[PDB]
């Protein structure tokens, strides 16, 4: 084909004239489009584009041919693409300030670049019409949304819930949860990756930060400890790129944010692969029941509570990596520090929304104290460190505290799909096999492939493991029949596409950085290289965890770590 585009010549494949655009260094706007979809109804027309001889049409899904004449800048089509911003500007509370998406905003960027004005601006005078902050998880703020469908398209794409919906709502178009309910309250799995899609301020994590604020001023000794996925991300957010281990600036920005302690999930990693490896073990032992599925991955286990309840015996008892590490700093840690459990506050930095629900599960308490009273996403962690005038991306390093603080490489990987698997192999096999193995190397059940199964050789028998990569995928192994071609095991669910590194909690990107990055690769590449670095790679010879089970909770799956460490749903 020979297509000229803006005067230049070019000679070429079978694709959009934006994603040629995108190649070829030649500017195209968008805004709906993302997911390889755009508004289907109600496209939004950013990117249009003058094609000679047949006028203005959208870029983002209209084929090159040959012969094309395309103007992407002429006159006409900016007026076109300004009156769309305009007619957004008309709906839109355009008050950036004050914004939770001020610094790295879609909608602002393309009002900047076109000029665009409203033709009366909007200045609604009571919110609360438009906002709904009911859920554990998410929040919306209907003052800030285009209706560009891009939630509810990565909602469909993502987990197949269809959870976020379009909504007539007295004669207008909303989204919102099914019959406009409270999330929670629906079959929503509260995983966030509506609130990634989402190119404003519309979408939200439900704020913890009030609960850290008052926790720090009052006279309380509040510990965090951050998600391994937060270490291979939160640098985003501070003009470091894509793929920074920045594990020690976080450590030292916890500490100049007044935290007591700083502990590290990655060590309740550790504690949950204790736990389940020694479950599998003892299942392999009873001849069953097979499946185990992992019950880490809150996402996960509402969409088995909502949609499979007759596989809810077949999940781990462990509790999750937080929940774990919660309930351990309510017990094991005021017995090495005096500390009175009731006094003890203690918060997580997460990469996912879903998280936020989990801790406030009435349940996950004991003589009432909570397992965790407050987690934060890793942007509201972000957004802690700047309000704080902290130089984040110029900190120089510091250490965890050891006590829950060690992580061994097993621990490290969790964040990525097959992380858990992997993690929970090395010990298994070990304690299965009574051996201390060199080969630990589990690479057949990582990377982002959507459903991965490996057959493990433990102790002399074969037995077959999967690895579900997204709620979708975990609907297609079911409704396949796939879980039916083979005796399974045990199998790792992650509700997120990518696992933690691409949850609902994590740093928006781009669209264009999308296309030029593989995110979810990009972020699980920290956390696979920390545990090739790392001293000890299994996470039974963590020493400090060691110590724990040695000096308090006694042996794993018994005494009083089934007594306190468990969580089963009925
Ligand atoms: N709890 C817990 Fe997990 C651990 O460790 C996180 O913190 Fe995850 C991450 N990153 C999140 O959110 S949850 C699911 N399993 C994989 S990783
Ligand atoms: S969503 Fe974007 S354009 Fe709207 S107020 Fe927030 S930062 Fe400004
Ligand atoms: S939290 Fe997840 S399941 Fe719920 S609407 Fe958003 S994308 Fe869908
Ligand atoms: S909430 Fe966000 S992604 Fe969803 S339609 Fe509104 S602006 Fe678009
Ligand atoms: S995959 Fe990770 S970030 Fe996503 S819902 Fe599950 S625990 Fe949360
Ligand atoms: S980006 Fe093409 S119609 Fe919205």
């Amino acid at each position: 084909k020979t297509i000229i585009i803006n005067g230049v010549q070019f000679n070429t494949e079978d694709t959009t004239i934006l994603k040629f655009a995108r190649d070829n260094n030649i500017d195209i706007s968008a805004l709906c489009f993302l997911n390889n979809c755009n508004n289907d109804i109600n496209k939004c027309e950013i990117c249009t584009v003058e094609v000679e001889g047949t006028g203005l049409v959208t870029a983002c899904d209209t084929l090159i041919e040959d012969g094309m004449i395309i103007n992407t800048n002429s006159d006409a089509v900016n007026e076109k693409i300004k009156s769309r911003i305009s007619q957004l500007l008309d709906i839109h509370e355009f008050k950036c300030g004050p914004c939770n998406r001020r610094e790295n905003c879609e909608f602002l960027k393309l009002v900047i670049k076109y000029k665009a004005r409203a033709s009366k601006p909007f200045l609604p005078k009571d919110k609360t019409e438009y906002v709904d902050e009911r859920s554990k998880s998410l929040t919306v703020d209907r003052t800030k949304c285009l209706l560009c469908g891009r939630c509810v398209n990565a909602c469909g794409k993502n987990t197949e819930t269809y959870a976020m919906k379009f909504l007539n709502k007295n004669g207008k178009t909303i989204i919102g949860a099914e019959d406009e309910k409270c999330f929670d309250d629906t079959n929503c799995l509260l995983c966030g990756q509506c609130i990634i899609a989402c190119p404003v301020a519309a979408l939200s994590e439900k704020s913890h930060m009030d609960r850290v604020k008052n926790a720090l001023n009052a006279p309380k000794h509040v510990i965090v400890a951050m998600a391994p996925s937060v270490r291979a991300s939160i640098g985003e957010l501070f003009n470091m790129g894509f793929g920074v281990d920045v594990t020690g600036k976080i450590y030292t920005a916890l500490r100049q944010l007044g935290f007591d302690k700083i502990f590290d999930i990655n060590f309740g990693a550790d504690m949950t692969i204790m736990e389940e490896a020694t479950e599998l073990v003892q299942r392999i032992e009873n001849n069953g029941p097979f499946p185990m599925f992992t019950s880490c991955c809150p996402g996960w286990v509402r969409q088995a509570e909502n949609y499979y309840p007759e596989l809810l015996n077949n999940l781990s008892s462990a509790k999750s990596p937080q929940q774990i590490f919660g309930t351990a700093s309510k017990t094991y840690y005021p017995s090495i520090s005096g500390l009175d459990p009731k006094n003890v506050f203690t918060v997580t930095v997460m990469p996912c929304t879903s998280k936020k629900f989990e801790a406030d599960r009435p349940q996950m308490e004991k003589d009432g104290l909570r397992d965790i009273d407050a987690v934060i996403t890793t942007r509201e962690l972000a957004k802690m460190i700047k309000d704080a005038k902290i130089p984040f991306a110029k900190l120089e390093d510091s250490e965890a505290d050891p006590a829950m603080g060690e992580y061994s490489g097993a621990g490290a990987i969790f964040g990525a799909t097959g992380g858990v698997m992997e993690a929970a192999l090395r010990s298994a096999k070990d304690f299965a096999e009574n051996a201390e193995l060199e080969d630990i190397e589990y690479k057949q059940v990582r990377g982002l492939n959507g459903i991965k199964e490996a057959e493990v050789e433990i102790n002399n028998n074969k037995y077959n493991v999967a690895v579900i990569n997204g709620a979708s995928n975990l609907f297609k192994f079911m409704k396949s029949g796939m879980i039916n071609e083979k005796q399974y095991h045990f199998i790792e669910v992650m509700a997120c596409h990518g696992g933690c590194v691409n949850g609902g909690g994590q740093p928006h990107v781009n669209p264009k950085d999308l296309e030029k990055v593989d995110i979810k690769k990009v972020r699980a590449s920290v956390l696979y290289n920390q545990d090739e670095h790392l001293s000890k790679r299994k996470s039974h010879e963590n020493t400090a965890l060691v110590k724990m089970y040695q000096n308090y909770f006694g042996k794993p799956g018994e005494g009083r770590a089934h007594e306190i460490l468990h969580f089963k749903y009925k």
